[PDB]
């Protein structure tokens, strides 16, 4: 069967247990000691395109040095709206988009509030009218 490689490494970071081989469904959680703030999905998914190579999902998040005067404007999704996430929004907090009814979203649903006062790591979603 195919399987997953070791998992992305995460500076001043752990990873929660798994076993190896990886098995394609094995599903990984990175997370960040109490000084620092964990930017991007905590969880890893171990999956196959051609049920030959396995694959992580995607990138490993990363954790930052908590940068406590960092701040990040509203973000805004056109077509999408917030379903969570509160103002003000400080380094490591989270807001998750949802597209509104006959739209259909492109990209990750959920941004972090970096250090750079920067929405990431990834661009914000689209939502496409369908
Ligand atoms: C972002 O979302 C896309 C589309 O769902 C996904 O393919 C990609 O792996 C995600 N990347 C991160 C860092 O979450
Ligand atoms: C949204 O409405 C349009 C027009 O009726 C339609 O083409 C599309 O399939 C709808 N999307 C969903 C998810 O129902």
């Amino acid at each position: 069967e195919a399987s997953c490689g070791s998992p992305p490494p995460i500076l001043n970071g752990r990873i929660s247990y798994y076993s190896t081989p990886i098995a394609v469904g094995t599903v990984i959680r990175y997370s960040c000691s109490g000084t620092f703030r964990l930017i991007g999905e905590k969880s890893l998914l171990c999956i196959t395109k051609d049920k030959v190579d396995g694959t992580w999902d995607k990138p490993a998040p990363k954790c930052e040095y908590f940068n406590k005067y960092s701040s990040c404007p509203e973000p805004i999704v056109p077509g999408g709206y917030k379903i969570r996430g509160s103002t003000p929004y400080r380094h490591g907090d989270s807001v998750t988009f949802a597209c509104k009814t006959n739209f259909s979203m492109n990209g990750n649903k959920s941004v972090w509030c970096q250090a750079n006062n920067m929405w990431g790591p990834t661009r914000l979603p689209t939502c496409v009218s369908i």
